[PDB]
């Protein structure tokens, strides 16, 4: 999931 770029 989200950690950096995974995020936006």
């Amino acid at each position: 999931x989200c950690f950096x770029k995974t995020c936006x």
